């Protein structure tokens, strides 16, 4: 006999089926272990050409990220967006503070990356001049919509004034969204407005923007490891977060402790959430649950 | 490549499903903008000749209008009704007290406009004979049933006794109930009852009731300017609010403050959302569902 | 034009349909009113030969029902069944407390009728005695689940041992446990069994009930006047109220006041929902529904 | 007449369906009661080639099961499992304390038996040789996930170095995990992992397991009664509890009383909750669902 019929569903099946899904509407089905979790490698992709060891970005917030912050996010594998409610010369100063730890995101020079938020009007630009200075590597148009004219012809902008610079596309949900974004050149693509459901939209998106070869960030609603493995197991190349961090010291503020125990945390627990699903890679989550190997099922309501 | 397949799902496979949704039930998903919100326009139908700068109406109920209210309302760009729970002499009084701004709300001899509730037994007869004098301009026969013979006939009476006074019809959650109202001969709808689910009420009433030409007002359940904007979205031409008043000071009584600056708020929210989607007028986020360009998307219990 | 396609569903798509409902999880779409509340005509039948001047019936528990209630209930236009939870001697002697009003439900010599709960085992015979002595009207075996032997065979006995009394089956929730009781020979039937889901329960059970002129009583989760009218909607003939009542005078023990105030406020509610959907009789609503003239809609978890 | 047409629905249709349910999701249809409670009979299988008097088994954890417990659950009718989380040295002097009450769980030569925890690691064989010695009678290799390399071949190794000591394989929730530990031979499955949903998780690693003649212990989300009836009745041979008992006095530490009233209440209620069903065993039970005989009823979130 041992013939074993088949699991759940498809990646496909459920997230395309005018549902609507959370990250707590659906499960993982477990896989086959024969391997150790620190063998799991997390390294990910940021930008078209900017890659981390680790999948983690703190969020442009003045009660999360800030020098301090953005400089701790990058010694532990990670990265940080300054935010931009502030002074551009106050943060351009950031950026500079920022500009033994294997994971140590670091630019062509030895140096820590820093990323930062700017707007999409005129006065912006001129923020971004001073940013551009204190050697900032990445620049996100932080909007909460972004399919706009406004941030198209920013896009196109920078790219133009500045080519070593990698531009990361303001908040959407769609893929009738990114496109835009995309053909404008963007680098990268910032997923998330209602936190459209968040992990219906992550796996929209990244499924659109993967055939360009652009990344996807899985911004808003990540309240522990599980999320942040469900949504990378949906096609987000990093996950921003936001809230679940700014509890740590190294936030700007008067729970939780430094992000040199908390990220580690963190790092442990995914790669352990990839051993239960079998795979080594985060590479090879996303390449499981796009070919029909990774199931999945919903819980009801009343389920969770 | 860039062709992007097709989003969520047509305002009519999801309000003709067996579904009976309510605000909370579904999201919007975004569009394109290409201009900015101040540039929205709200004008909306109140009755088939009444026409405001804005979609908001307040309730006739005495913990929320009386002539204070019914002012700003009118001065701010919406509209009151004041509360039949008084005498007829003390309503028509204050009718009367009613009788810059340049969205300000004004009959064809520059006074705000007011509106009234009245029941439908005999005695209301005379009761409106007070109003119609103290130069009302709108009647809403105020019943949580409306698809009665005691409806239809006090229209047919009002629509007689008093040609050029624009008659509301009681609450109804059907077309079928609507109808009559309509045969009867009223200028508009008041939609709502249970607050069927809200939603697929106004949804449902609404498509049948522009086949005449008769106002659609979205009546119950509006607790922010979200559920204001998905009560537009879906058919209704104005949205009339209760509670979310009843907090204001020109609200009758011993949290907000003033009508002056609570609606240029939800102005502002309001056309903010209609850039979101894309549209730039309210006509046109109506022209779009019916289309189907306009997509919308369910969220789960626990997805939400 | 003025067609109007067809409102939701038929109580039959709705109740057949995996689905599982409680009073909850749907509502009943608004008719055509043509006619005034107090028209509405609330008459029931309990049993094959008792009929009641409204469908309210109080239940046999100790926290509930005796003979100050039971007497209540039957001035008014009810009926209650006396708790088995004391001595056999009690009991009867509760029953004979009880052996202007129009609607006061007497027997066919002026009395008011009372009822009461008696077990299905040896030693109930006793106690079933000292009952049909006291002037006892109607008997219900009371059990949490009455598709038993056990049951069959009490029923047989009374109905042979005293063929002028009407008995009644312990709780079912289904039309295979109902056939049973029926040939043994009830003449009424009591459903619930978890408060299976109650209004599903109560559609099913009398479903097949009426087919055979036994009526049924839907015994649990009654909340509301709402729960009444949606519990007799789905065919039921009456509706037993525990909880609802413990909080009245009559009720045995140390909110509301006495039952002779609660119960006219319930009449009158009922025969209101009843003018809400056009319905003058219970009768009609019943007849409606089977027919596919009462529309129905369901609630999400959300949508309530 | 008297057809009745059919009953709900049947295990197969509900846990294969993208459902995902849980022990509170559905609810099971009564049956025909011909025959007391006391006369059913709750013999099951914990493994191959252990039977108890009773589907109780209490969970390997500090706060839970150690000898005192251990002791009681046999005499009773049950059986324990002593935790790892203590020297091996500690353990299986746990394991030896232990090594009228007709129901009392006995080896081959009236001792009262006793099971334990053991990791997957070398380090852990010698725990065992220590455990072996003390008497164990059975092993489970206690894992959050089990389907690895790491204890397919500790199994292998057990199975070999000891004969006849029963193994139980660790935590799994599909029948692709499960082909594995049964095919290095284990004894029997424990099922849960997430408390996939629990009730999906238990019907189909059942359905898989009885083809091989393996035995499934139900793990984890036992709250009540009425949950372990449920999770007998969709396949489990035994059920396993944590919570529900850490709070008897045979548990370790500093509401409820012995261990010696809980049993025999919770065994009272199966009995009784399969009277209702009509089965007499609970392999009847399990026979009827596979039949299609036994009928189930999802509810609606609000339907709970
Ligand atoms: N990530 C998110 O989804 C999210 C949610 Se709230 C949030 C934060 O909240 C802030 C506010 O959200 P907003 O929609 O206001 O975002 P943003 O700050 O981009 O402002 C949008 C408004 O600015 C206008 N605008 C931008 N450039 C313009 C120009 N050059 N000329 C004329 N009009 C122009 C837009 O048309 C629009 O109405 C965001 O900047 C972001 O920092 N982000
Ligand atoms: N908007 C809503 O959905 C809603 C919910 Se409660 C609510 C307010 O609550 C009030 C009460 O609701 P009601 O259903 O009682 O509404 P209404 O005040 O219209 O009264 C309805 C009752 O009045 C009777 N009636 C009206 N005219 C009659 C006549 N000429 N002869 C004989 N009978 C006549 C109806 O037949 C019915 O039973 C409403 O007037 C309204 O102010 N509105
Ligand atoms: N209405 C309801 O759904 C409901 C829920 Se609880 C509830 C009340 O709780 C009480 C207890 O529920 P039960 O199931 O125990 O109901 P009941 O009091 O009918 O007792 C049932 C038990 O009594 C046994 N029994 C009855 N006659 C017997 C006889 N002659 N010989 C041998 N065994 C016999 C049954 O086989 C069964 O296990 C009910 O009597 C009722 O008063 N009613
Ligand atoms: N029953 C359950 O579902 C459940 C949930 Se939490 C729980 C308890 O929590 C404990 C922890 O869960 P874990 O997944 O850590 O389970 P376990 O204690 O089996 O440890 C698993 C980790 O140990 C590693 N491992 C095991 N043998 C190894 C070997 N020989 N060489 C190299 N690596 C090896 C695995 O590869 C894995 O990352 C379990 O042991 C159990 O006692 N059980
Ligand atoms: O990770 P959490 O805290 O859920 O949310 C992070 C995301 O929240 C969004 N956000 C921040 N402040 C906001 C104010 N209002 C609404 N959304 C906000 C941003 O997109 C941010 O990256
Ligand atoms: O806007 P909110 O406060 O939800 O509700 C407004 C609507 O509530 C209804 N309403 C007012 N008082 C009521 C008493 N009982 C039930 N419904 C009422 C009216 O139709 C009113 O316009
Ligand atoms: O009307 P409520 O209070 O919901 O419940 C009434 C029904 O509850 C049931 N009931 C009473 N006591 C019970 C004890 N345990 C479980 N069910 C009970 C009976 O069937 C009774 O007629
Ligand atoms: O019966 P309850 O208390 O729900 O849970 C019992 C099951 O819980 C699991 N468990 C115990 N401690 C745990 C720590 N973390 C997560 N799961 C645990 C085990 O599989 C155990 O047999």
């Amino acid at each position: 006999t041992s013939y074993v019929p088949d699991d759940g569903l498809t990646a496909q099946q459920l997230f395309n089926c005018g549902d609507g899904l959370t990250y707590n509407d659906f499960l993982i089905l477990p896989g086959y272990i024969d391997f150790t979790a620190d063998q799991v490698d997390l390294t990910s992709a940021l930008t078209k050409k900017i890659t981390l060891k680790t999948p983690l970005v703190s969020s442009p917030m003045d009660t999360v990220t800030e020098a301090g912050m953005a400089i701790a996010m990058a010694l532990t594998g990670g990265i940080g967006f300054i935010h931009h409610n502030c002074t551009p010369e106050f943060q351009a100063n950031e950026v500079r503070k920022v500009k033994d730890y294997p994971l140590a995101s670091k630019d062509a020079k030895k140096q820590l990356l820093c990323g930062a938020a700017i707007g999409t009007h005129e006065d912006d630009k001129y923020r971004l001049d001073l940013l551009a200075q204190a050697g900032v590597d990445v620049v996100v148009l932080d909007s909460s919509q972004g399919n706009s004219i406004f941030q198209i012809n920013m896009i196109k902008y920078i790219k133009d004034k500045y080519p070593n610079l990698q531009v990361i596309g303001g908040n959407v949900v769609t893929a009738a969204q990114a496109k835009n974004l995309i053909d404008a050149g963007v680098d990268a693509l910032r997923v998330g407005m209602g936190s459209r459901p968040q992990a219906t939209a992550v796996y929209k998106v990244s499924e659109y923007a993967r055939r360009f070869g652009v990344p996807v960030i899985a911004d808003g609603g990540i309240q522990n490891v599980g999320h942040i493995a469900k949504a990378l197991a949906l096609g987000a190349s990093t996950v921003m977060m936001g809230s679940l961090l700014a509890a740590t010291t190294e936030a700007p503020g008067e729970d939780k402790g430094s992000i040199h125990k908390f990220v580690p945390y963190l790092i442990a627990g995914i790669q352990h959430s990839c051993q239960d699903i079998g795979a080594k890679s985060l590479t090879q989550v996303r390449a499981m649950m796009y070919s029909g190997e990774l199931k999945f099922e919903k819980r009801t309501s009343s389920a969770q």
